[PDB]
């Protein structure tokens, strides 16, 4: 449902478009042919179309010369309404008015492209339930669509509904002529058909293309690497209208210092929430609870500026946290992604009212490990064991070329978390708390899944990431940090198949 992205037409495609069918205040967005990995949002002006870069780090988004963002839609978002404004060479607003559509379906969820009715059944019969569908290129072969649909032994059935596409626009054979697959998807999901009979064609949610077994994903990864990778990502991608929640406290002039990026904020359903302060209630900070259709929690937060150390001690306290995950180096590339915020070894530090003494460091090849004590000043007896596992050796660029650092980083972490009855959610932070940490905690969440079920059970990599960012915005941010995430658990897979 994200429309004005065209996930592919080139740039001077993008223009001519935008000077036929837009008007002054147009615009779209368009994944970059030559940066790979990185956006060009295209906006019309005085008649003339401009080109706006937006690169995506493992981070967050830049807006080169500009802002950055945790995901396409809340940029979008941002400049369209809520605050924003963009400006020109000089001091010229260049406003984003008019979202251009797309009618390209081959990156939806629903649309499955060249397929037979006897496959799309079985596929039905199969992974499917009551209100699964799909959308495939026709069979009686025209260049129609069919819309194939499980409503209900012979309880349940698949039904298919034939789409026209006649002169650039497509029904089923009465009714609205919509402007694309979407459009008409949209229409009749919000406004089902109902059969002569009686049959509700409720169009609940697309059939499940991404579930697997976990014993079997040394060969789905295969399949993705020959369908693949970069479309499975571009398919969640194409979700993220489906996240913009409020984020209106990080918003509050009071709170814009607290975070290190000023549009990078926690949802409002989700942050983690200060009490018995002096505002001093806000700290860029979610709590991820992992649901589908007892656990082990996290909060997902950005570096310690230094104004918030004491906030982020207030936190660890308060939600009886007992283990941080540090995913970044102490001395990184020049610029400070996190401000130390823990006393050195064999020494302590008050914190506001907060003192933590370092009692110990065990020094690993790919982590530093501290143990902490955390107190409330003037009550020895509030006093709780913290451990900081400090990541130490993720590369500045990319992710590493072997998961096994992070898995044995990750089974420590699991073990001391299990040791503490009652430990409140493992904290992770990274710069701004949505990339690296959104790819450190997604992994985790799918291997304690395969420690509880063992070998034999589902796994869905882009749910359980869309589970997530409706918790964080933009938690894993690029396509080699998502095939870390397969790469992480096949070879932890093949670890208990050993």
């Amino acid at each position: 449902s994200r429309r004005w992205f065209h996930p592919n037409i080139t740039g001077v495609e993008a223009e001519n478009l935008l000077l036929t069918r837009g008007v002054d205040g147009s615009f779209l967005a368009r994944p970059s042919k030559s940066n790979p990995g990185d956006f060009t949002l295209s906006v019309r002006r005085n008649g003339a179309v401009t080109h706006i870069k937006i690169q995506n780090t493992g981070d967050y988004y830049d807006l080169y010369g500009g802002e950055k963002f945790a995901t396409l839609a809340e940029l979008v978002q941002y400049y369209m309404e809520h605050h924003g404004q963009l400006k020109e060479k000089n001091g010229d607003v260049i406003e984003l008015k008019y979202p251009l559509n797309c009618a390209d379906p081959t990156s939806e969820r629903w649309f499955h492209g060249h397929l037979s009715g006897k496959e799309a059944e079985k596929l039905l019969t199969e992974k499917g339930k009551h209100g699964s569908f799909l959308v495939r290129e026709s069979q009686s072969h025209p260049g129609d669509f069919v819309l194939s649909v499980r409503t209900g032994d012979g309880k349940s059935k698949v039904t298919h509904v034939m789409i026209r596409c006649q002169e650039l626009k497509y029904d089923v054979g009465g009714g609205e002529r919509f402007d694309s697959l979407t459009d008409l998807v949209e229409h009749y999901k919000k406004n089902p058909m109902v059969e002569t009979l009686g049959t509700v064609l409720q169009l609940k949610q697309p059939l499940n293309t991404t579930r697997i077994n976990a014993a079997e994903i040394e060969s789905r990864v295969r399949e993705l690497s020959k369908q693949g990778f970069w479309e499975e990502f571009e398919t969640l991608q194409q979700q993220e209208c489906k996240l913009l929640y409020s984020r209106k406290e990080g918003q509050r002039q009071e709170n814009k210092n607290k975070n290190r990026y000023k549009n990078i904020l926690p949802f409002d359903h989700t942050r983690v929430v200060l009490h018995d302060g002096d505002v001093s209630d806000y700290i860029n900070a979610n709590i991820i609870m992992p649901e589908f259709e007892p656990k082990k929690s996290y909060i997902a937060t950005q570096g310690c500026l230094q104004n918030t150390v004491n906030d982020f001690w207030r936190m660890v306290f308060q939600e009886n946290s007992r283990v941080i995950v540090m995913t970044t180096k102490e001395v990184e590339r020049g610029k400070s992604k996190c401000v130390k915020y823990w006393p050195d070894e064999y020494a302590l530090k008050e914190y506001g009212v907060m003192r933590v003494r370092n009692v110990k460091e065990s020094a690993a090849h790919d982590y530093t490990l501290r143990e902490l004590k955390l107190s409330k000043v003037g009550q020895g007896n509030t006093e709780r064991t913290v451990w900081q596992y400090h990541f130490r050796t993720w590369p500045d660029h990319g992710v590493p070329s072997d998961p096994g650092g992070v898995l044995d980083f990750l089974e420590e972490v699991h073990h001391k978390q299990e040791s503490i009855m009652d430990a409140g959610p493992v904290v992770v932070h990274c710069s701004a708390g949505i990339g690296r940490t959104g790819t450190f905690i997604v992994i985790d969440i799918l291997i304690d899944i395969i420690r509880e079920k063992g070998v034999d059970c589902d796994i869905d990599v882009p749910k359980t990431i869309q589970m997530v960012r409706s918790q964080r915005s933009g938690m894993v941010q690029k396509e080699a940090q998502y095939r870390f995430i397969y790469m992480a658990v096949q070879h932890y897979i093949e670890t208990l198949q050993r």
